[PDB]
RNA sequence: CACCCGUGCAAAAAUGCAGGGGUCUAAAACUGAGCGGAUAACCUC
RNA sequence: AUAGAGAGGUGAUCCG
């Protein structure tokens, strides 16, 4: 259940030296300091509109109740008793530390010194989360432009400007050479069709043509030295680099600001013509707002999508205040889309113009409180009552097309304003929002929205930290290497911005001549129905993906395999089976995916072969085959995400535990050797002789790993792995060869129980292939025995190779315990 | 059905009841996840 | 000269 202190309102409860501090929610993100408490001694601080009082105050706990919304009763404990509780032989109370303890180290790093508060290290590890997320998207997608080659993006650098690259034309180091010709051939793939807005530019004459060679090289680099800041952790001048983005040099900016300034001068442009009628029937029924000012308005209403952000469901209330009334009807089909959007103006205006103190109650109650559903009955009742004489007149306003055209023939505007106001071109932009959106013409989908939106949680927290500590008077001035995060406000704002006009996704070139023989290869069909397949493949949403993060004529073969294709059927629904099934072939349920699975890995062109049901016929099989195998792309890609999480993990807390003093060895060569430097322990000769005891669990680095049970499990773990393999292991997930072969790997499959298993027998396959000319230890020798005989990832196998990560205990048993792995589909622990 | 911590009852190294964790994990809370199911709309093939 | 289908924007709709 959620937790009922944060249900009193109970933001957070921060700690200061001897004294504890606690937080209420504000406006959106935003926090009020409410109380101070020292040693059962307590002085509240925010009094004008309490969000909650304090009942008993005891060393151990802290009793409240809260005054918004539900009055429900909570316990909070008192961070300073952390770590020091009973059993402990009653230690001194202190302020506590992180589980890795780093605290020191990271507060020593991002600030000159170390702070006695809670305060930094939430600050710091949403930094880290911002890297972390910045580590997932990134390595996709110069995997997507690794997959159009059927190496030059790694080790590719920004202080090379493409004046002193095409020097490497003649010369004479084939190393060298081999570089330049493999940047000569990259240009010319038809693939490079895909991701338009990142090669192609439009000019008239108008068609679209490749940009010059200099911009293309850029791109390539800037993405490239994107990927290696973020999994490597580079060392001198060279880790600063995303936050000093300002020191680029000029062809790098240029390209930027030309790949931004596109989709911002597309949608600035026709902002008037494209909404002119809206405008004007909405300053007709708000006349009392001036023309310019009211337009502006509407740019912050649907532009900028300032209305979904409230903080409150305003479809919702839309919905519960339309109910059961005759405008609303179906006759008013052709005015019914516009009426809903010109409501909401109306609605999101009101929150703002007059009524903006007691939203407070709405998001308040909310909060407090499914029976969530009464708060918006009761919410939306108020509407009505006012707004009824004003949404009625929109109602008939838009009646009939003497308004719903006479709006354009009009042709009447303010026309005063210089184009201010709007959404700012790329001179105003920071260089880090532009990168990201560089970054997210090669992502695809829910991927963009993921990234944004967690980019925007996260500077809104650090944000919100700032305020509080400037509020409590404590010190934040960033070093001069991380000034980055002093404005981190002018970038919460651009990424919002970001966030309105983004595609999440970037449109194919009018070129599809050439799409038609990969289009063609997918369904394995390599006159007249051809063309038909052809144009119903291409363009359709699950094509896109399928055609960027993979190979075409690779992705057919593993439609042969029976498992996968019946592991993803399983997934989708009863009802939504019966509907396939239905048009496909024009029953039991079980029966029903069988029979599905069988026509969906022999398709042929002779199974396309009145005309409409025939074409009816043919859109549905496309649709299924394209559906079933996004999902298990999507999928596979999505979990090898979580592991290069973990080697980004890896190699940072290398170098972080590197400055607190312990040692750790070259984590290149042997990727295990952070984890044996928080144990306590050494190779010597290439196995690991120190039998366990209770000594060594208790001088462990980090907390995780004083647990006495779980330090057994890792030692028993370390013995068996191999450097190798786990090298092998580092190497194919960041490059993403498991996916890249999904054509091999997953030949011989026999039941697969989830896109854990199905993930990790592609590994572990490609492990035996890449293995099977040279010697291997006989743990690993008996694990690929085990492999070939059961036909299914080999459950200790996955402990073997994950056991570098085995320094952070939780992200150990997520990513080698089945079930604790996606928080989707939970299952039972194993251990 | 993950990890850590506090508290109370039972126990010699541990069990249970009840809580907290933006400082645990892709993982604090407020717009139930939408990843499936298509309609009139301006414009495109 | 005229007739296809997916796109920024909203109803539909099932899922735990
Ligand atoms: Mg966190």
């Amino acid at each position: 259940t959620k937790s009922m202190a944060k249900a009193a309102g109970v933001k957070s409860v921060f700690a200061v030296g001897n004294t504890v501090y606690m937080t209420s929610f504000g406006r959106g993100n935003d926090a009020v300091l409410e109380q101070k408490i020292v040693d059962t001694s307590h002085e509240p601080l925010n009094i004008d509109d309490p969000a909650y009082q304090l009942n008993v105050v005891t060393m151990n706990g802290y009793s409240v109740t809260g005054h918004r919304g539900e009055t429900v009763s909570a316990v909070t404990d008192n961070p300073l008793r952390r770590f020091n509780g009973r059993k402990k032989d009653e230690p001194e109370q202190s302020v506590p530390t992180d589980m890795l303890c780093l605290k020191p180290t990271l507060e020593k790093k991002f600030f000159g010194k170390e702070f006695d508060d809670n305060i930094h290290i939430q600050l710091i590890y949403n930094i880290l989360d911002i890297e972390k997320i910045l580590a997932v998207y990134s390595t996709n997608a110069i995997y997507a432009l690794n997959n159009m080659s059927a190496d030059f993006f790694m080790k590719r650098t920004t202080d090379e400007t493409f004046d002193d690259f095409e020097k490497k034309k003649e010369s004479t180091n084939s190393r060298e050479k081999a570089d330049f010709d493999a940047f000569e051939k990259f240009i010319g793939n038809y693939r490079l069709a895909y991701f338009a807005d990142a090669f192609y530019v439009n000019k008239k004459n108008a068609k679209n043509v490749l940009r010059e060679d200099k911009e293309l090289y850029s791109v390539l680099t800037l993405i490239g030295k994107l990927r290696h800041w973020c999994v490597h952790s580079e060392e001198g001048r060279a880790e600063f680099w995303l936050y000093k983005l300002d020191e680029l040099k000029d062809d790098f900016k240029n390209v930027l600001d030309v790949v931004y300034n596109r989709p911002v001068e597309e949608i600035n442009n026709r902002f008037i013509e494209n909404n002119k009628v809206n405008i004007q029937i909405l300053g007709s029924v708000y006349k009392n707002t001036d023309i310019a000012e009211l337009v502006r308005s509407y740019y912050e209403f649907l532009i900028t999508k300032k209305y979904k952000n409230m903080g409150f469901s305003i479809k919702k209330l839309r919905e519960s205040m339309l109910e059961g009334k005759g405008y609303a009807d179906k006759e008013y089909d052709s005015v019914r889309n516009k009426l809903y959007q010109m409501t909401d103006f109306i609605l999101y205006t009101g929150y703002i113009n007059e009524d903006s103190d007691r939203a407070d109650d709405l998001v308040n109650t909310l909060r407090s409180s499914d029976d969530k559903t009464t708060v918006y009955c009761k919410e939306a009742d108020y509407l009505w009552k006012k707004y009824r004489e004003s949404i009625r007149e929109v109602a008939d306003a838009l009646d009939g097309d003497n308004i719903k055209k006479l709006s354009k023939s009009n042709i009447e505007i303010q026309e005063d304003k210089l184009r201010k106001c709007f959404i700012s071109y790329a001179d105003s932009v920071s260089e880090f929002t532009k990168l990201i959106y560089l970054l997210t013409r090669f992502l695809s989908g829910k991927e963009i929205n993921d990234l944004v939106t967690t980019l925007i949680n996260k500077f809104d927290n650090i944000r919100s930290f700032l305020e509080i500590m400037d509020e409590l008077g404590l010190d934040r001035t960033f070093t001069a290497e991380y000034s980055f995060f002093e404005g981190s406000t002018k970038y919460l704002a651009e990424l919002v911005e970001l966030n309105s006009f983004v595609k999440s996704c970037s449109f194919d070139i009018n070129a599809k001549r050439t799409m038609y023989r990969d289009a063609l290869d997918i369904l394995g069909i390599e006159n007249g129905l051809r063309n038909f397949i052809a144009s119903n493949v291409i363009d359709s949403n699950r094509f896109k993906y399928l055609v960027r993060y993979g190979n075409p004529k690779k992705i057919r073969e593993t439609a042969k395999c029976k498992p996968a294709v019946r592991f993803v059927l399983n997934e989708i629904p009863d009802a939504q089976i019966e509907r396939y099934y239905e048009a496909c072939c024009p029953c039991s349920a079980n029966k029903r995916r069988e029979k599905l699975a069988d026509m969906i890995a022999e398709i042929k062109f002779e199974n396309f072969s009145s005309e409409a049901e025939i074409k009816r016929k043919n859109q549905a099989i496309i649709r299924l085959y394209l559906t079933v195998m996004y999902i298990m792309l999507k999928n596979l890609v999505n979990v090898n995400a979580r592991y290069v999480i973990a080697f980004h993990c890896v190699e940072r807390d290398t170098k972080l535990y590197a400055e607190s003093g312990l040692e750790v060895g070259n984590i290149e060569k042997n990727k295990t050797n952070l984890t044996m430097a928080v144990m306590g322990v050494k190779l010597e000769n290439g196995i690991i002789k120190t039998e366990f005891d209770k000594s060594f669990a208790e001088n462990a680095a980090n907390r995780y790993l004083r647990n006495a049970r779980w330090y057994k499990l890792i030692l028993d773990n370390l013995k068996k792995s191999e450097r190798a393999v786990v090298n092998e292991f580092r190497n194919t997930v960041c490059h993403l060869n498991a996916i890249r072969n999904i054509n091999i790997n997953i030949k011989e499959i026999k039941e697969v129980e989830n896109y854990f298993a199905l993930y990790h027998y592609l590994i572990q396959k490609h492990l035996e292939n890449r293995f099977a000319d040279k010697k291997v230890e006989r743990d690993t020798g008996d694990f690929i025995s085990k492999l070939e005989e059961h036909k299914t990832y080999c459950k200790d196998f996955v402990k073997a190779y994950c056991t570098p990560f085995g320094y952070n205990l939780v992200r150990y048993k997520n990513l080698t315990i089945d079930g604790l792995f996606d928080k989707n589909y939970p299952g039972k622990d194993d251990s």
